[PDB]
């Protein structure tokens, strides 16, 4: 993942 | 994923 | 991962 | 990982 | 890891 | 911009 | 900008 | 900028 | 800037 | 800057 939010 | 929100 | 938030 | 937050 | 936070 | 290509 | 390409 | 390419 | 390429 | 390339 790159630049993800969880 | 790139630039995702969960 | 690069630049991710969890 | 590079530049990640957890 | 490089430049990571946990 | 977020997630754009130019 | 976040996650952009130019 | 965060996670950008130029 | 954080995690950028130029 | 943090974790940047130029």
């Amino acid at each position: 993942n790159f630049g993800t939010f969880s």
